[PDB]
């Protein structure tokens, strides 16, 4: 079993209402103003063509930058100096408020919920998963501390590999709805995570989105809110944001932490200015000045042995859901694959978004270009 | 096989993507974008517990309404005089512009889009089913016209039963997604259309879910258009709504037609506002003056043989997907089950929303419990 979780209404018993369900009494009264989280739903749009570019401030010193953003399959873009949008590029069918996937840029978002609790000393990254998630005793989870888990350093057999279909990822994208189901899979995510398991070390960095899903659980188990929720009340709800965001969620109603947010480009720029405003949004404070500065400064290099990350940022490191290049401008960023990027310039007081859609995942090529853009866009904000 | 129908995208397969394939090229530059109508997904609310009573205006004439609004389970409930939105009353937990499933309003939607169509000359009620859709030949659609379906004038081996498992009701939800598939279901809407049969009589008033979405099929085949696009073109956003709609799409895109969409109760009164306008709105006109007149003038009375409808509404009648009450005030309404209204009140000039959430689909107790308040809210508008 996994233990409690929070109810998708007020009232509601474990795991309703599920798609077989929800049409009945108690459930309906709740399903009926949320249908969206039951049934694939498709906007029907109040409003009655060609790509948008607004590149402007920028466009003279990288001339060929629509075309840069073209052959690297950009949807949104959008580079925010200060307060002040400076520069924007949207491609044709894509609306400037439209929503897009996050993928893993979901994951930094996440680790900012957690920072929000540990400022309220709700969580203390110190503290062993089990402490809060004690159902993830016998798993991968059992030692680990928090702050392992919020820094990837902990060994798990789980094969990240986004096209392998034999991969925990798609068995992990099965249990969440993200893939059909099989006959055998775990019947949500909090089963799936309790299945991982692994050697034991700890202290190397390895990728797992796994990782990210085991400290929404905990945020669920301290907060008592779904993960939804949570992600509203102690982020977004404080952005000032233009739209909701979306997430998707499995079948008990579990968000899809590691990787199913979507929201538009300028709100996801507001996450980005909070950071660079020491964890303050116009809603109030987010997560606190220290937790921002320990981003910013980087994980353990040592720990970093990934050579794709380091072939391009040898004094690269990631800590608390962030890539950190350790570059000589110190940028950081969350990124999600087939080229999302949530990219922060401290130098010029900048947040690059960048959301895009590349026909692979994960490659060399389209990481050596998408980093290309970003690096050459944060130098175009430098004083001269 | 079911035929052509409009890609999810510019230049999709068909039936692509698919719950497997969405993440993978050329599909997931459009599915990035649309990730909700692929996975079941939750607002994140970018706004940081009890209900709003403003009834006042007709408050003196029914002092307990609210009460009344309680106990048929009421979630949003608008009243529009002229204009002029005149009463409100919305729960606790559900906000003013929080959107509601309307269930069958929906028929009355796809109507509505229907007439647009008529109006343009694309589409002769006269005509029979097959001259749009061919390949509802061998069905009991072959045969009726396009008039007999919007009429709800066909005999149909259809078991509209919403309780009973084994009623085609359920078949009709499994093969669409609002219900857990079964092994040997039709794998889509449209091919579980072409199952059904019937014994060949037409003009008798038989309610059946599934003429709806064959009117939403003809939609398709006439204009190319996915149906949720031809619902937002042809009506909802010519309506100057506050927030886009929103409709559940089976594994194929195609749009729950007869039972799926939901908005806010406002922008719901505007679809009333326009019919009592003699089809105009704000973004140009949606039918023509004639359909209007014949939606308020009722359908054939000897057709009408539903003890039900006719206990209440002795000289009522259906037509063109709106009930007609047939009484004294002309009464014509949207219905769907467990308390949906989009009420009209031509003699006021006003339109009542009311958005519920009963415990049973279908009862005569709810039934006369909800057809009391509309009935004495339209009565209180009446000039004294
Ligand atoms: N389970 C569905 C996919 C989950 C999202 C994975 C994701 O977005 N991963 C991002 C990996 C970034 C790697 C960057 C680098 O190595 O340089
Ligand atoms: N397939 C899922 C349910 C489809 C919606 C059915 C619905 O809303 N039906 C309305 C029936 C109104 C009957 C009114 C009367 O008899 O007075």
């Amino acid at each position: 079993s996994t233990g409690q979780h929070p109810a998708r209404y007020p009232g509601a018993a474990a795991g309703e209402p599920t798609l077989d369900s929800w049409q009945e009494p108690p459930h309906n009264r709740w399903a009926f103003a949320h249908l969206g989280e039951m049934v694939p739903s498709a906007a029907v749009s109040r409003r009655p063509g060609h790509a948008l570019a607004r590149l402007g401030a920028i466009a003279a010193q990288l001339p060929d930058l629509e075309q840069r953003l073209e052959q690297t399959y950009t949807d949104a873009f959008l580079v925010l100096r200060g307060t002040e949008v400076v520069a924007e590029y949207y491609r044709a069918g894509f609306a400037p408020d439209d929503r897009h996937l996050l993928m893993a840029v979901s994951k930094s978002l996440c680790g900012t919920v957690v920072g929000a609790l540990v400022d309220e000393g709700r969580i203390d990254p110190a503290q062993p998963v089990t402490e809060y998630v004690p159902e993830l005793a016998g798993s991968v989870y059992d030692g680990p501390s928090v702050l392992q888990v919020l820094d990837m350093q902990i060994s798990i057999d789980y094969n990240e590999d986004y096209v392998d279909p034999a991969s925990e990822v798609q068995t992990h994208d099965r249990s969440a709805g993200w893939r059909t189901r099989r006959h055998g899979d775990p019947a949500d995510t909090y089963e799936f995570l309790t299945t991982l398991r692994g050697d034991g070390s700890t202290g190397e960095f390895q990728y797992c989105s796994a990782n990210t899903d085991v400290l929404a659980w905990i945020v669920e188990r301290v907060t008592g809110l779904r993960y939804v929720e949570a992600l509203s009340t102690y982020l977004w709800a404080k952005l000032d944001a233009d739209r909701d965001a979306t997430i998707t969620v499995d079948t008990t109603g579990f968000g899809f932490a590691h990787g199913g947010v979507s929201c538009t480009a300028r709100d996801l720029a507001r996450v980005g200015r909070m950071m660079l405003d020491g964890g303050v949004a116009p809603g109030g404070r987010v997560v606190s000045e220290d937790w921002v500065r320990r981003v910013l400064a980087g994980g353990s290099h040592e720990a970093m042995t990934d050579k794709g990350f380091t072939n391009t940022f040898p004094d690269g490191s990631y800590t608390r859901q962030w890539w950190c290049t350790g570059n000589e401008r110190g940028n950081v960023s969350g990124i999600g694959i087939h080229g999302q990027n949530l990219w922060l310039d401290p130098l010029t007081d900048s947040v690059i978004v960048k959301l895009s859609s590349w026909p692979d995942p994960d490659t060399e090529h389209w990481h050596r270009l998408q980093n290309g853009i970003l690096l050459d866009v944060s130098r175009a904000l430098d004083a001269v």
